[PDB]
């Protein structure tokens, strides 16, 4: 309905208290019967609302569906994001972000329940995943894109880790794993010129509400979900809030710290050591061992032929 997310916004905003249907009616200037219709449908979409006579309604639990009205409360208090666009469907949050950033300097993120044309690095190709693009505006040289990628890696990792009993680790430079299972991929893009960066665009894809049980019985050998490693149930909104808070903390770190400061923490969180890696670049594939991540975010590799490589970026397979 026209007023669904306003009612949702009021219900969420008032937790942990009950709120009366009259209050909602007065707040939106609609009748108490119109409110009942909205709240009923809220329930039939899977919203869990407790309604007791004379006292009102209490939002107890949100379903596995993004609601604009809820996310507006997140951007309301955010010292980072100016707004957010929530979609049930879209070709790609990244495509939407790259269009919406043009002509302005606002910081925002774009969320969609499903993507019809999601693309990751090199143009590689249900409500069980998080698909989000984040637009930030750091006043830095375009060289610093590699450095941003390193920082938010730890941010995304920390958020997933908080909900995972098993340990979450980074496959440099663009992926997150829990044990053998890849749980997230992300890429960092930018709009820049010689004089600096006009925007950072960070697309993040995370296998979410996929409770042991849940997640699709496919590649249970190298793909996993956050919740196949959480005893309790995983709420998307509790996760998203933790994820945004970590993105902001790591973003400010990116602005204030050299990579030297977070480097040892990054290495302790990487799963690329002490194993033979497969490197793809263009024509050629070759095997190698990662020796070190140097002071500048460059991976130091010794290939199977003994030769040394120093790579800002890489396409790595296990
Ligand atoms: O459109 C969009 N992108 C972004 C945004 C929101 S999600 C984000 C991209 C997320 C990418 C992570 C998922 C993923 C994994 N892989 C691995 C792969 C696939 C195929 C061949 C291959 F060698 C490796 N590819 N994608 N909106």
């Amino acid at each position: 309905s026209k007023y669904s997310q306003d009612v949702l916004q009021l219900l969420y905003k008032n937790k942990p208290n009950y709120i009366s249907g009259q209050s909602i009616a007065e707040s939106l200037n609609i009748s108490r019967t119109a409110v009942k219709k909205v709240i009923d449908q809220l329930k039939l979409e899977g919203c869990k609302i407790d309604s007791v006579n004379h006292k009102g309604h209490l939002l107890q639990q949100l379903p596995d569906i993004w609601y604009q009205g809820i996310i507006d409360q997140y951007t309301k208090s955010s010292a980072l994001f100016d707004f957010s666009e929530v979609y049930d469907s879209i070709d790609s949050t990244q495509l939407a972000a790259k269009k919406s950033l043009v002509g302005n300097q606002s910081s925002f993120f774009i969320l969609s329940d499903e993507q019809t044309k999601g693309r990751g690095r090199f143009n590689r190709h249900k409500g069980q995943g998080l698909w989000m693009s984040v637009v930030l505006r750091p006043n830095v040289a375009f060289s610093m894109i590699s450095k941003f990628n390193l920082f938010i890696a730890l941010g995304i990792r920390d958020a997933i880790q908080h909900f995972s009993q098993d340990e979450v680790k980074v496959k440099w430079p663009n992926d997150i794993y829990i044990d053998n299972g890849k749980v997230c991929g992300f890429l960092t893009e930018m709009v820049a010129n010689n004089d600096g960066i006009e925007a950072i665009i960070c697309g993040i894809g995370i296998n979410l509400t996929q409770q042991l049980e849940n997640f699709d019985e496919s590649i249970r050998h190298r793909a996993t979900s956050i919740q196949l490693h959480d005893k309790n149930k995983l709420d998307r909104y509790q996760f998203l809030e933790r994820l945004l808070q970590e993105i902001e903390k790591r973003y400010n770190q990116f602005l204030t710290l050299p990579f030297s400061e977070i480097r040892e923490e990054y290495i302790a969180a990487s799963n690329i050591w002490n194993r033979t890696l497969l490197f793809t670049e263009n024509d050629k594939q070759f095997k190698g061992q990662a020796i070190d991540l140097d002071y500048d975010g460059y991976l130091i590799v010794r290939d199977e032929a003994g030769e040394s490589h120093r790579l800002i970026s890489a396409d790595i397979d296990f």
